[PDB]
């Protein structure tokens, strides 16, 4: 898009409310027990063990030569404070004498805000890995996956079009595209981590480029991406492993801009 | 509300100084010991291990005093000066902790998980509902995340617009199965930090020389509704781990506020 | 006091050196042992195995609208930090007994102020039926009791910080509802064996001056020091005992001549 | 070179896309299993156990003399938009990872001591040798600190000017026994963070809104000789530790760079 | 200092650089101490010469100039050989029941470093004031020449300047905050008994020495000091399990400038 002036007046600007509900394998914050393959077998996890990117498009108001122009958001973590829990079936500290581990271990934070779908780069900790449909892994044309899918090999691609579907796993943002998404991510890896999430109304990022254009809404559709993996539970007894993940909440401002 | 213009001169500009204690599930500053369900029983914690977010409404000065006065006056908060009191408190090691090196060391100090939290807002401050566990049995007269018909499903644990609450009662909201709703809070500030683990020191610091702004994007504090300036915290340290009984208490601290407040028209 | 304006010209700054040295229950850097009341026992942990607030009055030069000693900035620095880095004096030994000695780690804090006039001190403890033995100043009503609500806020728990060696850290912080004419920087960090992090440098400097451009004025001609650094706990080889470890902090006060109704 | 006046106007600033795979001693993205010599005996790593530079030379598009101008043009890199690719990869707790909770959790995520470093030069990067053991053999084709003579002393434990290299050839300088030389590289922007530890967790940001300025103390980028740029990269996010054998390979990552360059005159 | 300072010469021949390396002195030459020792409770605490760790030190001489002094106004500084740590496979403790790769460096570590136009002034302070420093070593001595336990905090009476390599142990002497005018001098020091260290290396990051007024260190004798303290941790030895301080080296690039003064 050849980019033009920013139209300002009444009905100019406008706001959009969302939220990414987490899907870490089920739809109610908690992956199933995380199993480990046995040296020598297949690495195949069940569907419901494997943690993937939230993803949503906004319809936005119909324009028509003008696009939604997306300007700020005002993002959030929500549900943090339901991690001071140490009465819910936790493995239990000091013996077992103590109360139960709050949620902690390797753990990511990301969103994105884009004018079209999120373009996600092929990387992944084993090539071999299995994953069960209806999820999507990196494969080569052909339908296979070798060694060089554990680093970059430009031939693994994939836009992030479908909720629940792309796992953090063998996905990254792809910084060799994205001109039209924002994304921001960190990752902390370890066995028992804790979690440090911090949660404000005052905070604000602002989406505009180094030439002062935000991401501009094709189709009048905004794309929110999401990826909150807060940690794992720990349960008592079992000494079972689940992901937990948290939603993000969007207030995404957006202007109307020209374009050729 | 149409906001107007900011009125100076004298009497224009008042101070609120409050302290919030902690409600960690009893008054003194510790809960009753932690308590954890078996596998495949009820999670039913007793009403004394369960901290809850401490709130408080502070009456301000009367202003629509002039019965020929052009435009209604609220209360704007600008500026809260806030610390944690106490903190000092934890370097302590002979007050019954749990003994380092074979128990032949000094007490443990207060660690754990553990979250810092305050609220200045010109009415309550709106809550959302989500729980790590949706069947949590909170005791009367605790409220925890409902539906209308009186159950709690499975999406108490992601977000379901269905589960809000204001922030009208000390003692009473959970921090559990409450957190700040981002979709609301218009007329609020919030500024809150959790971190988790087993072990994990607290760190905190305290000056008298920190000063938060709470203006907005367009230079507008909190607009006190019926002359009330709306204070919440939540300042569970970490827990305390006791010798013997390995038995583990949440710790709560209190908070000081120092809240500046100017006059300000609306239509 | 009515503040007004900066007095300029010759011989009107003036700076101070001093250095509190730490009161962390004898005078030479170390606790004895750190002792633990069994469950359902009396609190009374020895004098010597308490940490108290070190403080200091330095007389500034007589001054007599009046004129009082305005204190700008301060240089503040750790002194003997690079003292920790030692693995040979009877620390606990790593590895199985066969590494070095541990340095000097656990729960710590460090803390400054400087005022025209004594710190004031809010009560608040983790125990309030700890026995502080005399001559230490623990939080007490006036009827000589010490209840429950000292181990939150309860505003009938103040102190002054008046004398050296004499207040506990662990039961008395500063009272942010006053020290309008104090300045006063702190941060504690917990757990069992967290390492110290500290940071020494000369091109550090910290600005007195409020909101409104106006330092701490020394009442009496007397400007206000006060500390707490403690580094953390020496654990010892053998015996497995624990030491509180203090050192010394270094002030440089750069005051100038305020005059006041 | 003498700098002068930065040309602007058409066909005067490019940018260049490039990725540098992980060379930790194999190509797909983990090392053969660290060995340990025992006390005493050599210290002979196997070639596949140790981590190297990446290292490439883009070519630019050809700067051609005009006889009529008094003064040659180089390409001066300006910025480079850089990121870690493939950190998503380490949230796999499935992979035949060591288990946690007594073998009953799920696998060690990557863990242990890493390195991130990344420069950007118009020559390649110069480097000093310095190496934990003087003595480690280093297999062929890799390329250790050696004297003129062929011999390694004790020196080179320290800094001993006699031993130093130009990062010429991918996957062939060890990280462990080379770093970028401080006393030269005026030609080259270097970046890098180094944590030790056993099993401490590797923190690492993504964003596509981060920018590294090149330009020096006098506004001046690296100015890339022959119409060359140069590309270095070590991205060793830490060690995967596997379950039954607890044997620890290292984990390499790829680094994305996004070059931006403009014409500047030279005398 | 004690001179008073006035305009500063501009023109050709006004500022010159000065590069430099101080390699550690952990107790050897190599980088490394000898084994760390820990004396029995009750015995003397009498470390090996070999196992203390000492502050590196330097006097680079300047262009003579004769009243015109060189000043350090700006110093870019790295600690070299940082990647030499990323190391699992030369003789460390194994990780994960020892099947795993060896210990790279950890625990408790110092990173210090000033630049001055004289000696940087130390303060005696130290653990244990009755620790036996062997000769040529020099540790904290009252006039009579004992060490009372007031050199476990700050008495005054314990001071020394750094004006010999190798010489000084930084477990006794810390930079003395009541002197070093014509001195900058840095240090971040880190506890633990397994600390990760954590180092940064660029050559984007410069240091001002320029004080509140835009006077750096001063050259007396046209000699710049340069103090370095690099100790990044220990290593841990399979099998032994003993410890060994392990040093680094620190690189110093100083812009210097002619500044005019009186008397
Ligand atoms: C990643 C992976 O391959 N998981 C496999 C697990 C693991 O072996 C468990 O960790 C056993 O504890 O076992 C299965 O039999 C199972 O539970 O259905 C097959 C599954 O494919
Ligand atoms: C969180 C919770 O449900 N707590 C329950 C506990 C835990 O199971 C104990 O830790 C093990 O008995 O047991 C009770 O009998 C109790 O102690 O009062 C009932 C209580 O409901
Ligand atoms: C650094 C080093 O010298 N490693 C040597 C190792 C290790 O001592 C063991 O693998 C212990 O893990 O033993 C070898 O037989 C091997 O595996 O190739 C030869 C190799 O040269
Ligand atoms: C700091 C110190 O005083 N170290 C002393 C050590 C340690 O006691 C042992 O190495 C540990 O048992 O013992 C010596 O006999 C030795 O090693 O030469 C004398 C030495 O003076
Ligand atoms: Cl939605
Ligand atoms: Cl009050
Ligand atoms: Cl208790
Ligand atoms: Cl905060
Ligand atoms: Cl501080
Ligand atoms: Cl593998
Ligand atoms: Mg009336």
């Amino acid at each position: 898009i050849e980019v033009l002036d920013v139209k300002t007046g009444p009905d100019s600007t406008t706001t959009i409310e969302a939220y990414l509900n987490p899907r870490v394998g089920q739809n109610w914050g908690f992956s199933t027990e995380i199993t480990v393959a046995s040296n020598g077998y297949n690495d195949a996890p069940h569907l419901t063990e494997i943690p993937c990117y939230s993803s949503a498009r906004i319809s936005l108001p119909l324009l028509n030569l003008l696009m939604w122009e997306a300007v700020s958001v005002k993002t959030e973590v929500v549900g943090i404070s339901s991690m001071l829990n140490m009465h819910s079936y936790g493995l239990r500290a000091f013996g077992g004498y103590g109360g139960g581990y709050t949620i902690e271990g390797s753990h990511i934070h990301f969103f994105s805000v884009g004018g079209e779908p999120l373009d996600l780069q092929g990387l992944m900790q084993n090539h071999s890995t299995q994953y069960p449909s209806p999820l999507v892994g990196p494969k080569k044309p052909d339908g296979t996956t070798d060694d060089s899918a554990q680093v970059l090999n430009p031939i693994y691609k994939a836009k992030l079009d479908k909720d629940a579907t792309y796992p953090i796993e063998c996905w990254c943002p792809d910084p060799s595209r994205n001109e039209n998404s924002r994304y921001f991510g960190s990752y902390t890896g370890g066995v028992e981590t804790p979690p440090v999430l911090s949660f404000t109304n005052t905070s604000t990022t602002i989406l505009l480029d180094e030439n002062g254009v935000g991401p501009l809404c094709k189709g009048d559709g905004l794309y929110l991406s999401s990826a909150d993996v807060a940690g794992t539970f720990v349960q008592q007894t079992s000494q079972k492993q689940y992901w937990r993940g948290l939603p993000r909440y969007f207030n995404i401002t957006l202007r109307k801009r020209a374009v050729k």
